[PDB]
């Protein structure tokens, strides 16, 4: 019993590790599409200054 | 669907591009107009001075 209490215990402390995980890569996603917007307006006006 | 965005816009400043050099075109046909009309004016008019 003692096992299994420290196994779960264990394991609910790595869901909250994992979801940290994922909110750092949302964030990373966001500010990468963000730059992914500047990148795609450079591309075009790019075309016009040709 | 980030390339057809970047191919898009590109494409549309490609034609507001074109657009340019055609004005540029009737421009400059524009110009040659007048050239003509003074051209052919001399023509005609050398054979009374002749």
């Amino acid at each position: 019993a003692n096992r299994f209490t420290s196994n779960i215990k264990g394991l609910t402390q790595a869901a909250r590790n994992a979801n940290d995980g994922i909110s750092v890569a949302q964030t990373t996603e966001g500010a990468l599409s963000e730059i992914n917007n500047n990148l795609q307006r450079i591309r075009e006006l790019t075309v016009q200054a040709s």
